[PDB]
């Protein structure tokens, strides 16, 4: 809805220039011009909030890289999708996804936002360990080569948000090709 | 023999930075953490930004020495490479709290003129090496800056991971990771 969509845009502008600790829900109702009630009908607290943009981005990013998903793909393949639609959600969700990036370990998370973010990871870290067994990609420790694709990525959705680097068709195509050099056997 | 508090004052002050944040950081919260007097503090360092450009460039120019000590010039950029990331994994393996917080914090308001210039005169040799790579066609022809970004990231987030135990550091290890980043900048 546009009134949630508001409301967690808003919740978003004051985690980023206040703090999280700082924001409170009368200053996210000024901000997502609504009455703290109304916020109060969709959220029994901040923290119920910032639990619901997390694993509402979280299911969004699982949704985006799942949707079209190719199964009967080579690993090639289905790398290249991950990579593509894993780029596309972070330059099109950026504050949800610096967002969602700088809290998957916070204190504030619940239960469930902790089991949909280890179950979007061990789908992957499954593929790996196909791809390790299969010999398509490096022996390396799973997690190790999830973090060899992901923090480029990520540092680099920052540094372009920043506007230090600038967003191109080439430089995605590039990167992609990195990092599948990166995680297969040569 | 007068011993040298900086290192117990510097490791004080980044358990301090990390669980509160450097702005939130005073000279007296880092003398309860590092159990010295306040006084002391200001003995080795002015203010809270002299102790944090101390830290930055004392570490910086470690990292610099470990790389540029027996730098292979006359080698190829794939030994130079190799070279480069083993002297980065041994400074960041042996000096786990300063290299997570320096190399995190290299843009940052506080940092001196001194600081800035220890650092760009670091970074500018690694930019040189990566234009020249790209100019022959051995290397990507990515930004230089998203190069480094492609080498050091993962680096740095393995360290981390390693640091909680969750990974375990090993020779075999290393080597591989060092394989996996020339492939990620080497046209194959
Ligand atoms: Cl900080």
């Amino acid at each position: 809805k546009n009134k949630q969509e508001d409301i967690f845009d808003a919740a978003m502008q004051l985690f980023a220039e206040r703090g999280y600790d700082g924001t409170t829900i009368p200053m996210i109702a000024e901000k997502a011009k609504v009455g703290a009630g109304t916020i109060y009908r969709y959220f029994e607290n901040k923290e119920a909030l910032v639990n619901s943009l997390f694993s509402k981005s979280m299911l969004q990013l699982s949704e985006m890289i799942k949707t079209d998903f190719p199964v009967e793909a080579n690993i090639r393949e289905q790398f290249s999708h991950t990579y593509n639609r894993l780029f596309e959600f972070a330059r099109n969700n950026v504050d949800a996804f610096l967002f969602t990036n700088s809290h998957c370990d916070s204190y504030f998370l619940d239960e469930q936002s902790k089991k949909i973010f280890d179950d979007f990871i061990g789908f992957f870290m499954n593929i790996i360990e196909d791809g390790i067994v299969k010999g398509l990609l490096r022996p390396l420790p799973p997690v190790a080569l999830i973090i060899i694709v992901y923090q480029p990525l990520e540092k680099l959705i920052k540094v372009i948000a920043t506007g230090q680097l600038e967003y191109s068709k080439e430089l995605v195509k590039e990167l992609e090709e990195s990092s599948w050099n990166a995680i297969r056997i040569i």
